[PDB]
């Protein structure tokens, strides 16, 4: 099942990515202000990160329930759905870090965020 990521979860997760992918040090200093350059190296590095939050799987695309969960854990969820469900599409370079890269750009100009805070009323 799923949960939330948060920041100390992505921490966990960028290290782990950096070490399997073999990350060069001044792409991880990019990574950790949270600037991303559009080449393979940071795709492949998005790609990996997304498979461990579980919002993409390699085979089967953006997992978007997951995906709606994440996006909307302080927005409405309803609209999250339909930005999710018009930024997902096919696999159309048969290259899952490039797929899963376009979703994520798609959701960074529609600014839909990783991480955003929850206000509760109590």
């Amino acid at each position: 099942d799923f949960t939330v990521s948060t920041t100390e979860d992505l921490q966990r997760f960028r290290n782990e990515c950096v070490s399997s992918l073999s990350v060069p040090a001044d792409y991880v200093e990019k990574f950790k202000k949270w600037e991303f350059p559009e080449d393979d190296t940071t795709m492949c590095y998005i790609k990996c990160v997304f498979n461990k939050m579980q919002l993409f799987d390699d085979t089967e695309g953006p997992l978007v329930d997951n995906l709606v969960l994440q996006l909307a854990h302080g927005r409405d969820g309803e609209e999250v759905r339909t930005e999710v469900m018009k930024c997902v599409d096919k696999n159309t370079d048969n290259n899952a870090c490039h797929w899963a890269f376009r979703g994520f750009k798609c959701f960074q100009k529609n600014n839909l965020s990783l991480i955003k805070a929850s206000i509760k009323k109590d």
